[PDB]
């Protein structure tokens, strides 16, 4: 039985639902272990869901500190994703909203109570968002096995996750247990032999360069959308809070390795050097006498942006030994309103990476489209919210200005999110 979360299910146009936010004796990783869990499971239940539905999902905090709930790529109003809102023990909150028309794929939610997110997302506080979408019915897709893939890490002391050190609020913290839907290198025995993957990066830091032996991963979605049509690659890298979904093609039986190979995110201190091996997240077993189905022509097509009206620039940077990030010169200030834009306008955003570090860049509430990165025009025109910054790197970002109201952006390393990484985004 292939580890995987519980779904939750809208029904009627309506998901509602309640969650606690609570610690939870779970066996993990072959040792016993309290995690803090949604629905009392690591990962949380994910929700599935169709445009146009009404989400009404009651967050209870049971947990002895504050606590908030952040819809992770969803572009809904930030009135009601709301990056200030904080929920003390013991009380709860409701959280309403319409899923846009159109919108489709893998999201995800999570605590976002800032300054403090780092060890509530750590401690097991996560869970996926499904938006199902017409295109799911075409043969090509609908006949295909589908799995969602959490990817996470954890470490363990004292059988709680383990607390955040110095050295991790500079690099961000890594597990030593690489986790697949909180199970340690678990075996999918596929049954069909199209398999199409839903995969979350809900680390807190770690990265995953991922290949599957002896296959090709035909991509066919990005963090926020479909792309027009698949794109085969050889490997993906997914940095935290990025989500890809990918079609594989069993052609023959045997025993797969998917595995996380070495990536240098430029981490510094103590650390072992000598090169990194790659690591096992899963062995996929291909069924008898595969025959899988051809692959769809297009998915869904891209739309055609108006000409931007303003180019802005965000540079980040890092005081590594004080462990501190900044976004054009200042850290976070949540009184403070760094840029402001207009409804129903496009905007350039360039991102530039003056640290030595690489740096997921993520905003709320407004998917982009990635034009280039480091100068190397994008391979795929598909919605993101979440963009990769190795050193030196610029990012070109198309950024529609959807919903009014203020909201943040930050690196989705989230260490370096609460050391300062995050700015505020106001439209009106
Ligand atoms: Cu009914
Ligand atoms: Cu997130
Ligand atoms: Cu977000
Ligand atoms: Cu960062
Ligand atoms: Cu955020």
């Amino acid at each position: 039985s292939f580890p995987e979360p519980k779904v939750v299910r809208s029904q009627g146009g309506l998901l509602s639902l309640k969650l606690s936010a609570t610690p939870t004796p779970l066996a993990l990783a072959g040792q016993r272990a309290t995690l803090l869990t949604y629905g009392g499971s690591f990962p949380g239940p994910t929700l599935r869901v169709r445009p146009r539905d009404t989400v009404r999902l009651t967050l209870e905090n049971r947990l002895p500190e504050p606590t908030n709930l952040h819809w992770h790529g969803l572009p809904i109003s930030p009135k009601v994703d709301d990056p200030f809102l904080e929920i003390p023990p013991g009380e709860s909150w409701t959280y309403e909203f319409t899923v846009p028309k159109e919108l489709a794929g893998t999201f995800w939610y999570h605590p976002h109570l800032h300054g403090r997110v780092a060890p509530q997302l750590f401690a097991g506080l996560l869970g996926a968002l499904v938006v199902e979408s017409s295109l799911d019915a075409i043969p090509e897709l609908r006949e295909a096995e589908e799995h969602l893939l959490v990817l996470k890490d954890l470490a363990l002391q004292g059988g709680r996750p383990a607390p955040h050190t110095p050295m991790d609020w500079m690099n961000g913290k890594e597990g030593d247990l690489v986790l697949v839907n909180g199970a340690l290198r678990p075996t999918l025995v596929a049954q069909k032999a199209t398999l199409r993957l839903r995969l979350l990066n809900a680390s807190n830091a770690r990265y995953y360069r991922l290949a599957l032996q002896d296959h090709p991963l035909y991509l066919i979605a990005a963090d926020g959308g479909f792309l027009e049509e698949p794109l085969e690659v050889s490997e993906l890298l997914l940095a935290p809070g990025e989500r890809a979904e990918v079609l594989v093609r069993l052609r023959k039986e045997g025993r797969f390795l998917l595995q996380a190979l070495p990536y240098d995110r430029g981490a510094m201190g103590g650390m072992p050097q000598g090169p990194s091996r790659p690591e096992t997240l899963l062995y996929l077993i291909a069924p008898k006498n595969p025959k899988p189905l051809p692959l769809p022509k297009a998915l869904s097509p891209f739309p055609t942006l108006p000409a931007p009206v303003v180019t802005r620039r965000l540079v980040l940077t890092e005081d590594m030994m004080a462990a501190r990030f900044f976004i054009n010169g200042q850290v976070f200030d949540h009184r403070r309103v760094d840029l402001k834009g207009q409804a129903q306008t496009v905007e350039v955003w360039e991102v530039e990476n003056q640290g030595d570090m690489d740096h997921p860049f993520h905003l709320h509430v407004h998917p982009f489209q990635v034009l280039s990165v480091g100068g190397r025009p994008f391979p795929y025109r598909a919605w993101k919210d979440v963009v990769n910054l190795k050193a030196g790197e610029v990012a070109r970002l198309l950024v529609p200005l959807r919903e009014k109201g203020r909201t943040v952006f930050h690196c989705h390393i989230v260490e370096h999110e609460d050391r300062g990484m995050m700015g505020v985004l106001e439209v009106g």
